[PDB]
């Protein structure tokens, strides 16, 4: 929560298309999402975190309370189930959806925000900085 409130800019990417292609997402999505440069905005109200992702290709905002359940529909049109959670300071949130479970990570590593993707060992890194 706190450690997290202001505006981030996308500085690199790591393996994004394999983590892409194992969860499913086809040829022309994967292409026009892997050029995408997002910036996510984060803020917090009383009880509620909301997390705002800007960019050319879609622009995605969802609001939540820690660890209830709530729908979402991804950039990619898979329609899921997630849950977020806080673990010794970083928010674990897991998207559920016909069998599969996907898990994305974002910690603080000194002045950057860094997010995991994994699903099935295909792991991607993604790092921001404040824009």
């Amino acid at each position: 929560c706190d450690a997290f409130v202001g505006t981030w800019k996308l500085v690199s990417s790591e393996n994004f298309d394999d983590y892409m292609k194992e969860v499913g997402v086809g040829f022309a999505t994967r292409k026009v999402a892997g050029m995408a440069k997002p910036n996510m905005i984060i803020s917090v109200n009383g009880d509620l975190v909301t997390i705002r992702s800007e960019s050319t290709f879609k622009n995605t905002e969802i609001s939540f309370k820690l660890g209830v359940e709530f729908d979402e529909i991804t950039a990619d049109d898979r329609k899921v189930k997630s849950i977020i959670t806080l673990d010794g300071g970083a928010l674990v949130q897991v998207q559920k959806w016909d069998g599969k479970s996907t898990t994305i990570k974002r910690k603080r590593d000194g002045d950057k925000l860094v997010v995991e993707c994994v699903m099935k060992g295909v792991t991607s890194t993604r790092v921001y900085e404040r824009a």
